[PDB]
């Protein structure tokens, strides 16, 4: 779909599934899911598993948000590579926590099928992660 | 491919933020994709005044060539979803290759009106405008 509109959903991806806040977790999960096939989908989903579950046990407690640094692409193979950095923050303290450097190891393609409403407002053009990995440097 | 104003926020800021590069950025190797880019994602009337500079022996292209390069830095965006407006600051880094250091700084908004339309649409159109975006106003101001 062109480069730049690659990068776009790609980050947005790991925006949305390496981020953490409460009262947005849910329009996160969603779109992790329907940007993700479902065994690299419930691979994610496993944070969110019983009463154990990072929402249900984090709560609102703190605060994680995530920097986008580069976007790497090799288009033809459908992959991609993406730095980032996440600082994590604790409501109780006065402080963030010391930021954290990641990378990125991402798979995506194309392939739009059941328009739906609520679908078109978070992946319109059906892109999906086909393997999604995380590491530090 | 689907008839309505806005996409959501970040869907919504990424074409805008997109076309505003597209059309305020000077660099000859890709001017003919931001050409390209900004006619596909402009109504006709939009896209007959922006393209008007390109026109002619004066065409900018033609005489601008690669003598220099404009790239633009986004300062923020304030959508209005509803209306299909948004306001755009950013900044243009102009570069004369015959000189040592880039030129100052400018800071510009810009005031845009958007939609997004079902429209016929070939391979590499479709690959350059998915969404079917387009500008429905434009107009650029100094800060």
């Amino acid at each position: 779909y062109g480069d730049e509109i690659d990068k776009f959903w790609l980050t947005q991806y790991v925006i949305h599934r390496e981020s953490y806040d409460f009262y947005s977790v849910q329009v996160d999960y969603t779109a992790v899911g329907l940007m993700s096939t479902p065994n690299v989908a419930e691979s994610y989903q496993s944070k969110f598993k019983g009463r154990n579950g990072l929402d249900k046990v984090l709560g609102d407690s703190e605060t994680t948000r995530v920097k986008i640094n580069s976007v790497i692409l090799d288009k033809p193979h459908g992959v991609a590579t993406i730095r980032f950095t996440t600082v994590r923050r604790v409501r109780s303290n006065p402080v963030d926590d010391q930021p954290q450097r990641w990378i990125a190891i991402m798979g995506y393609e194309y392939k739009s099928l059941a328009m739906n409403a609520e679908q078109r407002y978070v992946n319109p053009l059906g892109f999906r992660v086909t393997s999604y990995r995380v590491n530090p440097e």
